[PDB]
């Protein structure tokens, strides 16, 4: 077995404090093994962001505009928790694609079916308008060209929506596929307990503050550092028992988890954060179907 | 006559302390005094600019590239200016139209007869590598879609080309002909004596430090703003006499010019500040034949 002692997990990517060099084989291991595994990966990351817009005071009254929500499954879920905890938030949901018929016949959930681009952004603005926009995105088109193109959509999407908050997907191309450098917005790159293996993929969590609106210039060395760093969370990291970890599981992954849960807020008074962080996952993966 | 003592002029437009309604009766009247007057309105921006990289030890070894240079009659003092002092500088200058004569067969600086786009920047910026780029533009196309359209252009300049620091021509678009928001690289607001009578317009003064790019947006409430508080200095702070200012022209152009010349760098030494910045008047008067 491969067990270790661990501390803390790694949290954001800067803390990953290792690299290995990508070996290409790993991408026909097997991705995922849980049931619904993306929606959990999604449902971890957004309820860590919006539980820290809820400490900063900044969740209450807004309009949480997710553009790629579709389906959406996990969506439900994050809807009941906040609105079982009082706070009133509206929720709008674009997509082309069809969403999860279990987030319709909510009065605060609006659920829109359209492609978004920078005049209906602009539209929708002019109709939110006065108020305070959260966005959530995790638009997909892939090559560099789609990336590239899906980030420029997301720099948009802040401009013009102009949020006082925003998770953003976050993959960075491949070396092997670079074509230009480019800017994407500055944040924390919370990492993804749950993700796909061998995936390299991240959220930008940004909290906007003042009128101002800082950019990060991504390089093709920032992108071979990207690879190595995710390559040796993914092959070695990851597949750590954490055998300090006094919990029901305790591979990397729960225990990434754990802190993450840790985070959120609840009604019930829990005796410790054991007891809180087994109910949030019992609960999330009932909710989800996952055994 | 409209007399008064001031303690030092207004440097930036944050520094403008008054606003005042503006009457557009003022677009009818004598936009300029002094022959070649707008040579001149560059020339000591541009030179104030520098000096500050200079300071800043970020000048020497650096290629300047100026976009919208021509005809660039006052680019040739500011290129001996720098050459004379020791300073080891490339200057590449780029505009359609044709440049004085005067800036020919000098191995220091090249003519680039382009109009430049997107793609050609990327091509410059490959040509140019590895060397530290300090941008100037002074690009014209005017209509607020024309100002937008070379505001995007500027950005892009900044973006690819990735300067250590740049000067650019900023004017807000009118109120009345607002089209929408849009962003700006964060910099100083450097005002400019001898502009037009009631020019709006002003250089923004950048460095960049890290690979971070800040941004701000602009709405139609600061240029509200922006029109007010320079239709104030043009109004009434312009046309000021500083009575306590011990100088042979006391009118306010010539007070806040010789706040920018005292920052100026000189190889002769002087006595008194007074003394350098007559000298470099002098000098700059002679060279662009202004009485
Ligand atoms: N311009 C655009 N506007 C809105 N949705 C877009 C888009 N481009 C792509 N998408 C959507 O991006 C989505 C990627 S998968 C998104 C999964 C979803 N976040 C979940 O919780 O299940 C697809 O549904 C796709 O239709
Ligand atoms: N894309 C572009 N690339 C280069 N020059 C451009 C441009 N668009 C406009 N221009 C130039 O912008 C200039 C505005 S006037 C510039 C005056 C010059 N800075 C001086 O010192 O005299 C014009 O010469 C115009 O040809
Ligand atoms: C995850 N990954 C791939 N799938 C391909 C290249 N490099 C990489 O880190
Ligand atoms: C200078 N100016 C104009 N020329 C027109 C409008 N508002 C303004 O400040």
């Amino acid at each position: 077995m491969d067990v270790v002692s661990l501390d803390k997990p790694f949290m954001y990517f800067e803390e990953i404090d290792n690299e290995l060099d990508y070996e290409p084989e790993s991408a026909n291991e097997v991705a995922k093994k849980l049931p619904y595994q993306g929606q959990l990966k999604l449902l971890l990351g957004e309820l860590f962001f919006l539980s820290k817009l809820q400490r900063h005071g900044i969740l209450d009254g807004a309009t949480v505009v997710y553009i790629g929500s579709a389906p959406g499954t996990h969506i439900r879920y994050l809807r009941d928790h906040f609105y079982n905890l009082g706070v009133i938030i509206k929720w709008m949901l674009i997509d082309g694609r069809h969403h999860d018929p279990i987030l319709n016949g909510l009065r605060d959930v609006t659920l829109v079916t359209r492609f978004v681009d920078e005049e209906y952004l602009r539209s929708i603005k002019k109709q939110l308008h006065p108020s305070k926009i959260i966005l959530i995105s995790d638009v997909r088109s892939p090559s560099t060209a789609d990336l590239l193109s899906n980030y420029a959509l997301q720099n948009v999407m802040i401009s013009i929506l102009n949020p006082v908050a925003s998770s953003l997907k976050w993959r960075c191309p491949f070396p092997d596929q670079w074509i230009k450098d480019f800017y994407i917005p500055h944040g924390n790159k919370m990492l993804q307990p749950f993700a796909p293996s061998y995936s390299a993929e991240m959220r930008l969590l940004s909290i906007y503050t003042g009128e101002n609106m800082r950019l990060t210039r991504v390089t093709k060395s920032d992108a071979v550092n990207y690879e190595k760093k995710m390559y040796y969370l993914n092959k070695i990291v990851r597949n750590k028992v954490v055998v300090n970890f006094d919990y029901p599981n305790q591979e990397y992954d729960y225990f990434h988890m754990y802190f993450m849960l840790r985070t959120v807020y609840c009604n019930k008074t829990f005796p410790t954060t054991k007891a809180k962080v087994l109910f949030l996952q019992q609960s999330i993966f009932r909710f989800l179907n996952i055994p």
